[PDB]
């Protein structure tokens, strides 16, 4: 589990969104595994607006933050899980690192801010849904 809290937005994995998220929906995209809902309180996270391909992510199944090198956002084939059939997920970045299904939502960040959240995994790989192209998170 986990979310990004930027401005009056809450960014979560679409497959983990709650009824309150769906009832206060701003934007969702199944192909990216992302959903954004509105919040009453202002959040403290800042979104990275950069080209970094190194950063650090939080792994709840180890209670640890790990440094990683990750690929550029791309269209990657992801195996079937409890939440999606086997399909192509867009704007996904891969790294070598530990992840279990409940690790989804952990933040990946660089010196510029939040880069994305854990969305996929297995066999010593971890995949992150990028948010750096969602410029509208910084306003309105
Ligand atoms: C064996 C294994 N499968 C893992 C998944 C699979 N997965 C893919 C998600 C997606 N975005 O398609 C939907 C939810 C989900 O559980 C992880 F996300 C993380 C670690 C994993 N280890
Ligand atoms: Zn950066």
């Amino acid at each position: 589990s986990g979310a990004i809290y930027v401005g009056n937005y809450r960014v979560v994995n679409r497959h983990l969104a709650t009824h309150n998220d769906w009832a206060n929906l701003v934007w969702e995209d199944s192909s990216r595994d992302l959903l954004v809902s509105s919040t009453t309180a202002q959040g403290c996270d800042t979104i990275a607006r950069c080209d970094c391909q190194t950063g650090v992510y939080y792994c709840s199944s180890r209670r640890k933050h790990y440094p990683v090198s990750f690929s550029k956002p791309s269209l990657i084939f992801v195996e079937a899980s409890e939440y999606y059939p086997a399909r192509y997920q867009s704007h996904l970045m891969l790294a070598v690192g530990h992840s279990e299904p409940g690790d989804c939502g952990g933040i990946l960040r660089c010196q510029h801010g939040v880069v994305g959240i854990v969305s996929t995994g297995g066999n010593g790989l971890v995949g992150f849904a990028d948010v750096r192209d969602l410029l509208w998170l910084d306003e309105e």
